[PDB]
């Protein structure tokens, strides 16, 4: 059967290279497996290097995009211009040079560098990994990303364009369980989007939920809004989105669960791998994704607020049961 000059075993010889691009990741771009700024931007990168995919613009004889191709790094001279490609570029460069080096597709890389980085995080799932994904791409045309300050409306057509319901967008947006902000208020750099940036977990859905009481900065920044507690950052189109009546009630149901929330982020994130690609046409090589430690935390509402405090927005379920911790109120250190 298969097995890779490294002895490990695979479902088909395709996944062998990618054992090596695995210990490469892991000793230098992920400096030591951790869980800290480069998994962050890769998680945008791989976001924004597959929304760029317009059914709409195809339909209308443009080029819409070809979604999961890794022109990010391609054409990473056009792409890193766009608004919401800021602070990318070091992380852009230090991949291609896997690229380059392990001969492996930029589109391809990009998925797989996201499995992995997630992996050093405790409590992630284990993400679905394809390779195949060709390496030829267009640069992906202007004003494809959702921004900070878009209405819920814009955010939900662009994202219902590129293929999602409403509760894939919710579903998503787990990633900001993982996350800071460098850029949209450089005041309070890295200044945390839940309280355990390196923990993937509920607390980001918990926490935006909470009544915005606090200004962490010295004035707010570009779409920022109050947040509950000093070191915090609320951004408005998160705030916007627990609140909204589209998208509230699947925002509170995932609240209690990290099972739930990483069983539907996995699968909305099957999802964006293969925009413009047919998945039928590539080779799963999963195997190859280590597990990531299990996180035995529970849920919990920091610091002393209680239910009382969470701005219920789901008109329908009562709000979950969650535990409540006799804090005083928290103050967050920037992700590391
Ligand atoms: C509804 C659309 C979304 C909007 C408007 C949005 C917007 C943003 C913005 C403005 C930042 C701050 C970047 C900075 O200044 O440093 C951010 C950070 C982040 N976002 Fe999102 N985001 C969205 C969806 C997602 C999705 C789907 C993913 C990926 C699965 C993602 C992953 C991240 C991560 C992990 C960070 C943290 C980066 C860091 O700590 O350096 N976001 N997002
Ligand atoms: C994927 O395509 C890119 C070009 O778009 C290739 O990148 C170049 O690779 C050469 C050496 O192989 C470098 O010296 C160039 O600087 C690279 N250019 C860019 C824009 O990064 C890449 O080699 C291709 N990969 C595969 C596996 O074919
Ligand atoms: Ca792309
Ligand atoms: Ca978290």
């Amino acid at each position: 059967s298969v097995t890779c000059p490294g002895g490990q075993s695979t479902s088909n010889s395709q996944c062998c290279v990618w054992f090596d691009v695995l210990d490469d990741l892991q000793t230098n771009f992920y400096q030591g497996s951790k869980c800290e700024s480069p998994v962050r931007k890769i998680l945008r990168i791989v976001f924004h290097d597959a929304i760029g995919f317009s059914p709409a613009l195809t339909a209308a004889g443009q080029f819409g995009g070809g979604g999961a191709d890794g022109s990010i790094i391609a054409h990473s001279n056009i792409e890193l211009a766009f608004p919401a490609n800021g602070g990318l570029t070091d992380t852009i460069e230090a991949l291609r040079a896997v690229g380059i080096n392990h001969g492996v597709s930029f589109g391809d890389l990009i998925q797989f560098a996201t499995a992995v980085g997630m992996s050093n995080c405790p409590g992630s799932p284990r993400l679905e990994f394809l390779t195949g994904r060709s390496n030829s791409s267009q640069p992906s045309p202007p004003s494809l990303i959702p921004g900070p300050g878009n209405t819920v409306t814009a955010i939900l057509d662009r994202m219902g364009d590129a293929g999602f319901s409403p509760d894939e967008v919710v579903d998503l947006l787990a990633a900001h369980s993982l996350a800071s902000q460098e850029g949209l208020n450089s005041a309070i750099f890295r200044s945390p989007l839940d309280s355990t940036p390196q923990v993937f977990d509920t607390q980001f859905y918990i926490e935006t939920l909470l009544k915005g009481t606090t200004q962490p900065g010295p004035s707010l920044g570009f779409a920022e809004e109050l947040s509950p507690f000093p070191g915090e950052f609320r951004m408005r189109s998160d705030a916007l989105l627990a609140r909204d009546s589209r998208t509230a009630c699947r925002w509170q149901s995932m609240t209690s669960s990290n099972e739930v929330m990483g069983q539907r982020y996995r699968a909305a994130m099957a999802k964006m791998s293969v925009l413009g690609f047919d998945r039928n046409a590539l080779t799963d090589c999963s195997d190859v994704i280590p597990s990531a430690v299990s996180n035995n935390a529970a849920p919990v509402i920091p610091g002393g607020l209680t239910v009382d405090d969470i701005e219920v927005s789901c008109p329908s379920e009562p709000f979950p049961e969650i535990a409540t911790a006799s804090g005083p109120l928290p103050s967050l250190a920037p992700a590391p």
